[PDB]
């Protein structure tokens, strides 16, 4: 019996207590320690080598104890490990072995659940250095690592990147690299204040499936000159997303570099999400040295109901190539989304864009294959002030993009810059659905609205419909002689137009080609013949020869005649129409007319 009073005070001591539930004859017989075993918390490992608990805090380093944790768990084919809510652990000292390649701090492992509860900081060993906090790889190399499957991180706690800037622009650092990642999560988590390159990374060129981000924050993640970029989740696998998550930047460097998600990888999608402070909202890009695990093609791509206020770019779409791979992008929608561009000076961020057509990261404009987007039902707005704002930034070679049914506020709708790239253009389709705002009025001296800066344009569509006046602008719509338009359909329509010296604008006189449909309003002086009754009347100038068919937009003044209300055109290049003299006489009118060809 002395025996027992030593049972009972030792560490198998709840295993001498016995239990059954609620005192129900039916339930197993157990033992104290049997029902305590159902779960795990770092207390269990956070512990000196004579099995005394330590308690946390900034001078001791839990690291090796939540890795101890971790590996045991892990033995026993999983579980979840809680991080105790109501104190702070700190991580102070770099992991071992195959995630010391990745500056690793904690190595997960499949099926090890974490559910934090408390805060995990960074101590002051990681200022200035890079870091991997939680890493899924088992291998310095990833080429050479295993997977990482079912391992959920979630809680009610937090991150916390300690606000060490980083050392040299050259280091990288991340919150959770999930790795060769298959079933993987992190729900419910804040990350907050550091400097690093991402928060989250899911999958691995292309390995992995099944990872989410969903009802996270991201607290102010970029803080330094020195960081050279950022995006707040990576997401390389397919069948993976981000949802229902907040972002948020307060510095300055943020907005000239700081992006919220990537989606790199087919079958992948941003939800729901709420975005401040940030140069970007996501990339939507297939890079072929991302094609290893899952082809080389990103399609099913989804990014949709978001929040935003921006400085830069909201979606940037590419793709691109390498000596042996070729990346293709298509089939994309773009939809519900409500963006604008935050109060700035002009050109003192990138250019601003709901969508932009981007060059590689070599800057090359010739490799891209984009096709099947969609871009419907989003609203864009940017301040009056913002002259480098577009709804669509089209830099690159551009296979195809759809805009229906859309609502853009901003200084451009298409724009590319003169004397830059010049993309070759393919299947731009802007339907008359989609209503240009009036904020940017009588800002747009010297512009055009859609300024077509392309090599070529075919097979194309932009329907323009204004909804209030804007004078100020050179044209609504201008084509460089030195870009090609074929196979296109052109129209401007009259409304807010009647005042406008210049509406459509083809440098290169590019409208008269054989499958070119166009219409837009023009002003035309015209003198008649001086017969009484039934007369014809014909243009002054000779620049006609491409009409089909002229509608009149005026008013007559006159009683003793009137003008043809409809006009074709002659050889020459004349407008010709038959109009009517009550009495006779030469008649000299000017008017505005409709003029169309093949529509
Ligand atoms: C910040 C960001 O995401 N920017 C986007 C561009 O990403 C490219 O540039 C970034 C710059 O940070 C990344 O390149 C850096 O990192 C890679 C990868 O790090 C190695 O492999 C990790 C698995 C490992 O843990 C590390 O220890 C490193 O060994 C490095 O190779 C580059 O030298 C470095 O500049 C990014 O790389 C991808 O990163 C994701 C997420 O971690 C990985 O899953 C991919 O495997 C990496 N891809 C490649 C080809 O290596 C670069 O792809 C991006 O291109 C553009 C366009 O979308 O947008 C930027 O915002
Ligand atoms: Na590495
Ligand atoms: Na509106
Ligand atoms: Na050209």
């Amino acid at each position: 019996p002395d025996q027992f009073r030593a049972i009972i005070e030792s560490p198998e001591g709840a295993g001498h207590v016995g239990y059954q539930y609620r005192r129900n004859t039916g339930s197993t017989m157990r033992m104290v320690s049997d029902v305590l075993d159902e779960r795990v918390s770092l207390w269990d490992f956070h512990c000196d080598p004579s099995g005394n608990v330590i308690q946390p805090g900034p001078n001791v380093d839990s690291r090796q104890y939540l890795q101890a944790a971790i590996d045991y768990v892990s033995s026993n084919g999983g579980g979840t490990i809680t991080i105790p809510a109501g104190y702070t652990w700190y991580l102070g000292s770099y992991g071992v072995g195959g995630i010391a390649g990745h500056s690793g701090i904690i190595q997960l492992r499949s099926n090890v659940n974490l559910n934090i509860e408390g805060r995990i900081h960074l101590s002051p060993f990681f200022d200035l250095k890079p870091f991997q906090v939680f890493v899924g790889f088992d291998n310095g190399d990833p080429a050479s690592s295993g997977n990482l499957e079912n391992c959920h991180i979630y809680g009610h706690g937090v991150v916390d990147f300690g606000g060490y800037e980083f050392g040299a622009s050259s280091q990288l650092r991340n919150g959770v690299a999930f790795g060769r990642s298959y079933n993987c999560s992190v729900t419910g988590i804040t990350f907050q204040n550091g400097d690093v390159t991402w928060a989250i990374t899911l999958g691995w060129n292309g390995y992995g499936s099944n990872c989410y981000v969903r009802k996270c924050r991201f607290i102010n993640l970029v803080n330094s000159s020195v960081n050279a970029d950022h995006s707040t989740v990576y997401v390389n696998c397919p069948y993976s997303g981000v949802e229902s998550c907040y972002f948020s930047m307060s510095s300055s460097f943020a907005r000239n570099i700081a992006c919220s998600v990537e989606l790199h990888q087919h079958d992948t999608f941003y939800r729901g999400s709420t975005v401040n402070g940030y140069c970007r909202g996501a990339y939507v890009v297939m890079h072929a040295a991302e094609a290893a695990g899952a082809g080389s093609y990103a399609y099913n791509m989804q990014v949709e109901n978001n929040i935003a206020v921006i400085y830069g770019q909201f979606v940037i779409l590419g793709s691109d190539v390498t000596a042996t791979v070729s990346g293709h992008l298509n089939d994309v929608i773009v939809s519900g989304n409500i963006v604008s561009i935050g109060e700035r000076a002009a050109f003192s961020a990138p250019f601003g864009a709901f969508i932009d057509i981007g060059p590689d990261n070599s800057g090359a404009s010739n490799v891209q294959d984009i096709q099947r987007v969609l871009v419907t039902g989003n609203s864009f707005y940017a301040p009056a002030n913002i002259t480098d704002s577009a709804a669509i930034t089209l830099r690159a070679n551009l296979n195809g993009c759809t805009f229906i049914a859309n609502n853009f506020d901003c200084r451009y709708m298409v724009y590319n810059a003169p004397g830059t790239t010049s993309p070759v253009v393919q299947n731009l389709v802007w339907d008359k659905s989609n209503v240009i705002g009036g904020t940017h009025a009588n800002q747009r001296a010297g512009q055009n609205l859609f300024d077509m800066q392309f090599a070529s344009v075919v097979n194309s569509t932009i329907e323009v419909q204004l909804s209030c006046e804007d004078l100020s602008m050179f044209s609504c719509i201008l084509f460089p002689a030195s870009c090609q338009l074929s196979y296109s359909k052109i129209t401007v329509d009259s409304a807010w137009t009647k005042s406008m010296s210049n509406t459509a604008v083809f440098e290169g006189n590019q409208q008269a080609g054989a499958n070119v449909y166009v219409s837009y309003p023009a002003t035309v002086n015209l003198t008649s013949y001086n017969t009484q009754g039934a007369v014809p009347f014909f243009s002054t100038d000779t620049n006609y020869a491409w009409v089909t068919s002229a509608y009149s937009l005026s008013i007559n003044e006159n009683l003793d005649f009137s003008p043809p209300a409809t006009y074709t055109n002659k050889a020459n290049g004349q407008l010709v129409g038959v109009g009517y003299n009550e009495i006779g006489g030469v008649r000299s009118v000017s008017v505005r007319l409709m003029l169309q060809r093949q529509v």
